[PDB]
């Protein structure tokens, strides 16, 4: 029993979506990363092109889009897979590839594929552009080991713990970091920094991250958590999910609206890429199993202006004397 | 038998150091990271305001000298009770969650500590970079910090495996484990240099932090050197089958190979170079020399010796180290 999804926000797909799948199809194909033409089947039709062509709705450059798809291709197909200890090492070699392009391959699958990635985003994004990416895509690697580390030893983590992992494991940091290389629309360092941005790009990022949690109810994900500390059932588990996640929305739109007004060319379309990503995330997650109309909720399930209690490193997100910008 | 270090850099340090050192005692005592008093004596016999008063030894503020050395102390304490000798040194499935942790209270001002000794300390620390750096100067301490961490991880991993990495991974792994990334990271703080984001992330300039990194680390391997642990060495008698006598040799070659290219492309960048990323040059130069004259001194007074020459200096790529050829790639680093 499933509530509509509240996301008041702007839904938009980039007008070349149809001509960029196209291109990613052939770059998956080629790619390696994929053995049987049964596991390329499955990384295409995550239909991950479409996924960020409503990230990127308006994006100049085709190629930039497409780079950056790629990238949403390589997630899907990188974490459809592993013992923490050969993971520790694999997400080091991987990042490392990353950041050094005369890192070699060694037979690993996925290395090659994020090297052409990465050249594609040198041979676009400034160095500044490409830096935030890396430093994204680490912060994501550091998820996926803290999730299966989690597994391995069965730990159930707390709420605390599960909204801070989840930040980083839904691969959130590195998609969003892709908004600029999409876009073009080089964010400068004091406002991309400024802690309000930051909450602003964290708090896009924990909504996503719910709602793929949701779009997954069909084994860490805010249900269990909640069903294994607050000795809720499933339904009681899906309402309180669905309260934090739209207080959480509810906070963004806040913040958005004390922030939007004062911002430049650059950071305002960074912002609109928030917004398009959340909605896009949530109608995408809903129209992948595509033409049929959507019902959404007109009104949060929660109203609280006041942070989450239980999630302590997620509070700074509703302390305006912290995020004076 | 160890051959004396090549480092013709510059050796300074702060001319506050003494009064710097002694804050940072007061912090460490009641910092609340050291559960003995035998701890908070190692801590502080790490003697690292002397480390990173030779890092940042013209710091017009003592108070940023201060916070910056207070990490450098951090970073040991969380090495050996979190990383080399803990439960968690051979646990990379608990290490994973702690780091996830360790990492969110550095970012997050409102996390709590869970009872681990060493959160709310950083947390201190992190207070203090933000009451004077700018937001910009901690993202790039924070970034470098999950760097450091991501590097423990694979060492705890490989650990755990009993494996022995060659050559590449080691240095990749090292380049992240031995914490350098965070303490270069910091010589902006330190200093109050706000670097452009255009200069700081010039792969020029990324390439002489790595390198600048890797030399540092080197030393570190040399420095504990005086079979199971990984370093530089076990790497070399393993997968080239020397004695540690050739292992030895061979590992200073390597170093003073990538110091050499440091040297080479730090004197093509220096000439254009703004007077932010000067000072952060400079840094680099004073820190990898810091480094290593600090390791000959921690026991301080007496009379060092120093390579005159290089033991090797071939100007191209280490053999077997593809994931570093691209620092001697000036096509890449225009």
């Amino acid at each position: 029993d499933l509530p509509p999804i509240y996301c008041p926000l702007e839904s938009a797909i980039h007008p070349r979506v149809h001509e960029v799948e196209k291109r990613a199809v052939e770059w998956i194909r080629r790619s390696g990363m994929c053995a049987s033409e049964e596991e390329r089947a499955w990384v295409i039709a995550t239909h991950s092109a479409d996924f960020f062509a409503r990230f990127a709705p308006t994006a100049a450059d085709e190629d930039r889009l497409l780079a950056t798809s790629l990238w949403v291709y390589w997630g899907f197909a990188f974490d459809d897979h592993t013992r923490p200890a050969q993971f520790n090492a694999l997400a080091g070699r991987v990042q490392r590839a990353l950041e050094a392009p005369s890192a070699e391959d060694n037979g690993d699958r996925f290395v090659p594929a994020l090297q052409d990635i990465a050249r594609r985003f040198r041979s676009f994004g400034t160095p500044t552009q490409v830096r935030r990416f890396v430093h994204a895509h680490r912060a994501y690697l550091s998820g996926v080991a803290w999730q299966i580390g989690n597994q391995a030893r069965g730990h159930m983590p707390g709420l605390d713990d599960y909204l801070a992992m989840r930040l980083l494991s839904a691969g959130g940091e590195p998609t969003f970091a892709m908004l600029e290389i999409a876009t073009g629309a080089e964010v400068p360092d004091r406002e991309m920094h400024r802690p309000a941005v930051r909450a602003l790009t964290e708090m896009a990022i924990m909504v996503a991250a719910l709602d793929n949690d949701r779009h997954s109810l069909r084994d860490q994900n805010i249900y269990s958590v909640l069903m294994h500390h607050r000795g809720m059932s499933l339904q009681e588990a899906v309402e309180e999910a669905t309260k934090l996640r739209d207080r959480i929305l509810l906070r963004f739109l806040e913040l958005h609206d004390r922030v939007r007004p004062g911002a430049g060319a650059e950071l305002s379309t960074y912002l609109q890429g928030l917004r398009h990503g959340i909605r896009g995330n949530a109608e995408w997650g809903l129209r992948v199993p595509e033409d049929a109309p959507l019902t959404w909720a007109e009104s949060p399930s929660d109203s609280s202006p006041s942070p989450l209690p239980g999630a302590p490193s997620i509070a700074w997100w509703w302390d305006d004397a912290l995020l004076g910008a």
